[PDB]
């Protein structure tokens, strides 16, 4: 790589894994719309496997911007609407607190206080619809921001109904293949193991647990070349063929709420570019402000997510105006301020 990219990689990133402690990390620069790749340590400590741009990683929360990404799709399609209720997919969500509530409320975690988590004794579907139809609304709808996977989980769940297939297959027909992410799986195949880290939780190896709605909102797994291409496809969604994934994309990261500084897309999140890194714990509350109509795209953004699993961290951010972005997969858990200072200094340094 040119050795600007060089330098301030390295230069940030290895004092992040020395003061952070990960065992082993793969970044991604895509700098003037072209991918450098950069790993350091191991993906399997006990067997001595080092990392490797081949090296699967769990991407966690990030994989809510492939979950944004299908719902868009699926927009594109008229398949469905933001703008319909919940209620419309799931006829069987009787109880009288879904009223008012619709696909873009809960793709958005504006639905009144949806949980952050599933209950780990919700399996079934049975067990699904009990649970959602017991759940009691803290807030009117469109009025609170709370962030939640059983909020975008069900949204993803639902977007995908009316195609007639299983989330999977959709998102393999209609995201991961037209992208060519070949590398890039919701349930990793037995072939592809030996690449599969192990993620480090208090020094255990760890991979996560099955879960009602986990490839929804946490369950991708993907290399750090699948995933700088998936930047690329956010950062220039005018080059793909495919014209509902192309809209899609573009429908993702529209901005439809406002919180602070902050806007809530699909799956994505984003701020006005220029930003400091200041202005980008267990449950966190904030009135939102409609976004009436919501903005389309905006070139000049900074778009991101983080995401965690037990065992790992991963940060994604773009600037589109720039063709600049930053894919860090790492196997620790570690502080999100300390991602986000990474992602900033390295992309600041290079425009």
């Amino acid at each position: 790589a040119p050795q600007q990219i060089n330098d301030i990689v390295h230069r940030t990133i290895t004092p992040l894994i020395e003061q952070q402690k990960i065992p082993g990390m793969a970044v991604a620069v895509i700098y003037q719309g072209k991918p450098y790749y950069f790993t350091w340590g191991y993906a399997d400590i006990a067997k001595k496997q080092p990392v490797t741009q081949q090296t699967l990683f769990e991407l966690g929360d990030v994989s809510k911007t492939f979950t944004g990404v299908l719902g868009g799709d699926a927009i594109a399609r008229g398949e469905i609407k933001l703008s319909d209720p919940t209620t419309k997919y799931w006829p069987e969500l009787t109880a009288k607190q879904w009223n008012g509530i619709t696909l873009l409320h809960l793709a958005t975690y504006t639905a009144g206080g949806l949980p952050l988590q599933v209950p780990d004794e919700v399996k079934s579907s049975s067990d699904l619809l009990r649970f959602y139809q017991n759940w009691q609304p803290a807030w009117a709808p469109g009025t609170q921001r709370l962030y939640a996977n059983s909020s975008i989980g069900l949204f993803g769940a639902l977007a995908v109904k009316p195609s007639g297939l299983s989330f999977e297959q959709a998102m393999q027909t209609r995201v991961f293949q037209p992208l060519k992410l070949n590398h890039t799986w919701i349930n990793v195949p037995p072939a592809e193991e030996k690449n599969y880290a192990w993620g480090y939780r208090e020094g255990k190896a760890v991979h996560v647990s099955p879960g009602a709605l986990d490839a929804e909102a946490y369950g991708v797994k993907s290399t750090i070349e699948d995933m700088a291409r998936w930047v690329q496809s956010n950062l220039k969604p005018l080059d793909i063929n495919e014209k509902t994934l192309q809209q899609g994309i573009q429908l993702a990261q529209s901005r439809y709420w406002q919180t602070g500084d902050m806007y809530q897309g699909l799956g994505w999140e984003m701020l006005d570019w220029p930003v400091n890194p200041d202005s980008i714990i267990a449950l966190a509350a904030r009135p939102v402000k409609a976004i009436t109509p919501p903005t389309p795209a905006v070139r000049a953004s900074w778009v991101h997510k983080t995401g965690a699993t037990g065992g790992f961290g991963s940060y994604v951010a773009f600037i589109p105006e720039k063709e600049l972005g930053i894919v860090m997969l790492a196997n620790k858990n570690y502080p999100n301020p300390a991602r986000v200072d990474a992602a900033w200094q390295i992309l600041n340094a290079l425009q």
